[PDB]
């Protein structure tokens, strides 16, 4: 009994129980068993991806079997799961193996019953140059009785008989594929009993449609039936965890902190501190954008629309941010990021001045089949493998190319975003920002630093000269940095020199900062122009402020209170010591 | 080389048998085999042998399942199997159907008459295919019928694209389309006058699924390096796994929609490769196989119309300016192509009163797609928002596209809005400025 | 030390036998054995010296078998076997073609002796190699005599290219053609004008199958991919699926039509190889392997001349017209490539006379490829429907394209919605009004 | 071999053992035997569990080579060997620091 040397007896397994109860997969096994009751060709196949219940079919199979819940033929048989060993215990001398898988057959072939087989990895036999290499030593019986049933991804599966020839011509390929959410659910709750009894928790019914939802809305990498139940799992892990400790898998807490563990997202975590979460960033980004309130609120509706699941699913928030060059945008979009993950340096950035129809679009999604180079993703998909919600930044986007800019609409809406070796990303809980400065030539019309109605119109003109409508009609919000004028610029100034101060190293010499007239206006005369807007207002405080103070640092003139004035462009600042 | 000096004394005679191209493998690796076997070719049966060939076969076949078979059948399966099973010869492919066929039958009473005709096959072969005809559900005759209502409920006006498109089925359906001809379409006029959208329209349809769609983005192509996109490369060259946008999914779906978007765009030689597919459906792959698309149904489209479309010499456009359209059509794609397209469609301008119709769909489409179901609108102004969206976004060179964009900015950014400082609950209305704006349901339900 | 150190001292006088392809495997890693063993050549025999063995071997083959063999049987198989046993040696390869004759007899023989004639070593021949110039089908005579007439039936127009593809299949059979010139043609015409149309029906016509043909679809060739797609790779590079698409089909098919579709577009570098596969024949694989393509009939297609022939000087096309096409079929291809080409053949033009026949034709051809071959027309309005098509199917400068078309656009879109509704069971009809239009039968079904 | 599968339905009982690559030898050998025998691991103890072992046997070592053993030194042994002798299990590793250290001591201390 070769057989019994190698594979395991599904169906005494079943008869002593042992099993998960299957769940849905009905169907799969009418068509398995129908394929089996056939006169000759009875060989079907369980074909899909991973962990979409290939295996469940089995034990389920098997169950029906144990009671007769199967068609005459199948009344009486059995089912052995074979692989394995089948093929390498023959690590020594020609023909061993050769010799099981036959001796097998023989075994299988004569007398005892009707014997399935299930192949768990048929193309771990492959026929590897055919030649009795392994799968090729089948199919001279695959008409003689000997009936199976096997297994295989598309991938597998497609390589197989691409190679082969005969197998799609002796198998019954049957389409396995992940369940509904819904349905998803269903068999989560099936294994619950048997996740709770090793855990020793309980699992609420809601924490298992949350797993089935969450899964489906969070990795897009993972079929429904493991993504789900790993998410029950882990869970449940977590929560043993804090049963020995000193319980259930809560629907909200316990699976949103262990997917915010596992992948991050803000939005799958959603803190409940509601009254500060979303308001107070309004006022940490003003901070940070002086006067230019209109950005900071577009920002945070998305932000807001994205939190508690307003925003649509296959839709990711996206900005263009127009406007006055010099404007600060880009902090901004770093300041977001700020909040958004408690990280700044969050998000994934690409300089569009490097973009060209030559090769753009594979510089940013990565090159296709059979060219140079395999950085699959490129910029992009490279780095949202890992991130899935950073923040994405087009820095200068209004240079990028017009094809590749085009690609980027599936940043901005039906974001199945792909790469260029044929594989799919899926963005939706990922902010996304475009830079341009077209608005600069409107904002400079200077009737009042806040851009007004009918201008932004000019604005918007100036858009579909460089922006194709189809881009442009289609983000959720196109955001306009307004003029700061003098009095966003003084208290820029005076904001840059405490921001700077707070971050100056440590807090070892503090400052002043008196500035008096003298020094906002050399930081506001010989640094804002509008059309460098805030850049020189940091480089002016860097460059003369905290250059001549640090070189003062070091020598060790300065112990106390730093202070900032002019000489009277000559002006440069020239402080004293503090000693 | 046991057999070999055997056989050259002329002694243990052998019969041997296999593929052509194994043979090409032993022979062009031996020489000796050629010298010591005599090849004999042996013909694939015609379609008329291969029903000799099944009635011959069919007493074991009745014995074995305890079924009847039907001289029709055997014929049915005969003929599907020359159309509709091009990757396997006849004498397989019809038994392949015949068998199956009964099996269906052992199957279907056991699973709880027994006479095997070439509806038990049809079916039994779309099950197997994929091929939609021949489920022959008659009783679904009536979307058939009426798809053309079906497919303006969804998109509006442009009635000879849907005329157009559902001949293409219709004549599938009845079985009456040329076994060799995909049907193809090139869908002309103004980028928002639907184009897009009717494809997808008709994946939808015909699969109730608009991702069935096979997508090819034509503005992606050069004609140094994108035919290989489509159709890979050959023996040789990196990479292989060839066709990810043709071979790899026309071999699995025979029976879906192609889309090629912006087909003025693609380089020539890919509009080269297209001419396979728009004649006989001979497509063939980089590794030297052949895809055989006769079931497929292919549309592309252009916006070289635009220069005449937007004449606007009438919103249902006239003679003259079509003949235009056809102008621009003659002047950039090779009539060799033009030739192999079965309809070349103009889309109309869209009117005023379809901006209408499109904005009552669209909102329609919008409120459906929520997996929320407080996220609505009751709108009041049943015809001012309407024709707010409709003034504002009634675009005679973007056509219906706005209506999208100014609902999206007009209406759901009031409406994150109102979310994100929940000032609404559900059932939203809208009212006007002057710049329509949305009133406030707020947290009183 | 097997035999080495005794072959060395004069001791057992050992005579050796192998091929090239052994003799290296061995002596190039044995060393010793390169002076062990003293090479002699042995050359291949000319047919004269193959001749005279089989004279030699004749009276063994007669005993054996009880039958008479002719000398100019024996005669005949030599040369025979020269010219369509090229992958085996002339000694075995004559062998081959009497003993197996000689079997031919001996199984008649018991079941009814005879001689074995150089008619019976010719039939022999084909029964092996295909090569149906062999099969002495005088009989056939008549299909070859009114081939003409045959195609004229399935082709409407271009009488020249069929009388000039006539005469490479009559020159073939009647052994006149140059073995070593495998007859090939370059059409140039419009689009539509029956170019692989017609290659199509020759094939159908030697082989009673258009799907005999090995089409290359050469249009689609970039310079570095192009070659090795039809010969395949050499020795060390991924993919050694040696052949592409025609070393794998002429090993098999030697005497098939090969077809390649728009010659123009492939890149020079595969029309250079193709030089060589056109004249002489020996086109060899990327393994070094030479296949022999002779008994080919190759079509080459093109576009050209139809820059000119839209200019309508003539249905047939007129002198200087042909010779702007001319123009340009020298000044894109190297005259290199063709001189070597049989004959270019310039097609007509597809005049409104052409159409009235070709709208039968394809009428006929519509019924005739239906699956559910039941569903025929009986059309009515034999001038009327006949008229229709040929007026609104006449666009000239497409070729018979357009009528193709509107068969699909007027009848068959219709008829399928018809049947989808149940409305037709056979003979279906038409009727005009002013615009063509089909009817139902008011009996479902 | 057969005298025991065709005996050994008479008690007879035996107790063996294998390393788990030779068990998959035996099974794949013989069948009978996988049918025969039950199948039992055995554990790599933890560093802890290691030292635990090794008090037990030090006063075997001392007395076998007149040496003592520092307790940290056993603890050493079995943590040492942890980190620098992955190719050798601990019930093993950690003692061939104790006998072979003990050795050393001895060794030198009963050299010239
Ligand atoms: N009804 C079910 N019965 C058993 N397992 C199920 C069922 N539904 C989902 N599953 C999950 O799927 C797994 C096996 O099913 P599935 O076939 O999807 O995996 P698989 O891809 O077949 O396995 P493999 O990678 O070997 O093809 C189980 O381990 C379980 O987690
Ligand atoms: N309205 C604003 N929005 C954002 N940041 C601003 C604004 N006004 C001033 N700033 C400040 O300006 C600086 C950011 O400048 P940034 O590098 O974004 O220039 P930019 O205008 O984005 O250049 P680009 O024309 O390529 O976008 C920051 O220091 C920021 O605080
Ligand atoms: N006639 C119509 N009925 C309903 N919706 C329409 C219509 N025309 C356009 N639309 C809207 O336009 C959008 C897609 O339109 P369309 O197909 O015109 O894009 P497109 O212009 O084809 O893009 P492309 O210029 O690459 O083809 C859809 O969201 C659809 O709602
Ligand atoms: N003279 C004719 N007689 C019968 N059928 C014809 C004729 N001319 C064209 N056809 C029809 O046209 C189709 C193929 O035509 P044709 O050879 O003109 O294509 P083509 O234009 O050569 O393609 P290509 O422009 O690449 O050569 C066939 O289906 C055939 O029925």
């Amino acid at each position: 009994e070769y057989l019994s040397k190698y594979a395991i007896d599904m169906t005494e397994q079943a008869r002593q129980g042992k099993l998960d109860p299957v769940i849905g997969r009905e169907e799969e096994i009418r068509s398995t068993i129908r394929v089996l009751a056939r006169r000759i060709k009875s060989n079907p196949c369980l074909i899909g991806e991973p962990g979409i219940g290939k295996t469940a079919i089995i034990e389920g199979v098997a169950q029906r079997i144990i009671d007769d819940d199967v068609p005459t033929i199948l009344q009486g048989a059995k089912l052995f799961s074979l692989d394995l060993a089948a093929l390498t215990a023959g690590a020594k001398y020609k023909g061993d193996f050769e010799e099981r898988f036959k001796g097998v057959l023989k075994e299988i072939e004569e007398s005892k019953t009707l014997i399935v087989l299930f192949i768990d990895e048929i193309h771990m036999l492959m026929g590897n140059g055919k030649d009795d290499a392994a799968n090729i030593l089948k199919p001279a019986l695959s008409r003689g009785q000997l009936k199976v049933i096997g297994a295989t991804t598309n991938n597998e599966y497609r390589s197989i008989v691409e190679k082969d020839g005969a197998f799609e011509r002796r198998f019954q390929k049957i389409e396995v594929a992940e369940p509904s959410v819904r349905q998803t659910v269903a068999i989560l709750r099936g294994l619950q009993p048997k996740y709770e009894i090793h855990h020793g928790v309980r699992i609420l019914d809601s924490a298992l449609v949350t797993a089935a939802q969450l899964a489906k809305r969070y990795l897009p990498y993972r079929r429904l039936p493991d993504s789900a139940l790993d998410l029950v799992d882990i869970s449940c892990a977590g929560v043993a965890v804090a049963r020995d400790s000193k319980q259930n898998v809560v629907d909200s807490d316990t699976i949103s902190e262990t997917a915010a563990r596992l992948t991050g997202i803000p939005v799958k975590k959603l803190s409940e501190s509601e009254n500060e979460k979303l308001i107070h960033m309004e006022r940490d980004l003003s901070s940070e954008v002086v006067g230019q309130m209109d950005a900071i609120k577009a920002v945070s509706n998305a932000v807001r629309l994205s939190r508690s699941g307003l925003a649509n699913p296959r839709q990711p928030a996206s900005f263009l941010f127009l406007g006055l060059s010099g404007s600060g945008k880009t902090e901004l979009a770093k300041k977001v990021a700020g909040f958004l993950f408690n990280d700044e340096d969050m998000m994934i950035r690409v300089d569009c001045s490097e973009l060209s129809e030559k090769y753009a679009v594979s510089k940013l999604l990565g090159t296709t089949a059979g060219y140079v180079g395999y950085d699959e993703g490129g910029f992009l998909t490279n780095q949202l493998q890992y991130k899935p919600y950073s923040v994405l930044l087009f820095d200068e986007v209004e240079k990028a190319h017009p094809d590749v800019l085009t690609v980027m609409l599936q940043m901005l809406d039906d974001g199945r975003i792909t790469s260029g070796q044929g594989k799919t990303i899926d963005c939706s809980n990922c902010i996304v920002i475009m830079t341009s400065n077209l608005g600069a030539e409107f904002i400079n019309s200077q009737q009042g630093s806040k851009i007004q109605e009918s201008t932004k119109n000019l604005v918007m003109g100036a858009v579909r000269q460089h922006f194709r409508p189809e881009f442009l009609n289609r983000i959720s919000s196109i955001v306009i940095f307004n003029k700061l004028s003098r009095k966003a610029i003084h208290k820029i100034v005076d904001i840059r020199l405490k921001e700077i101060e707070e971050r100056f190293e440590q807090n070892d010499k503090h400052y002043k900062l008196n500035l008096t007239q003298e020094a906002k206006d050399f930081l506001a005369k010989y640094g804002y122009s509008d059309d460098m807007g805030a850049r020189p207002l940091n480089r002016l405080i860097q460059n003369e402020i905290l250059n001549k103070l640090a070189l003062r640092i070091l020598k060790n003139e300065i112990k106390d209170k730093e202070t900032v004035n002019v000489v009277l462009e000559e002006c440069l600042e020239v402080l004293p010591n503090h000693e």
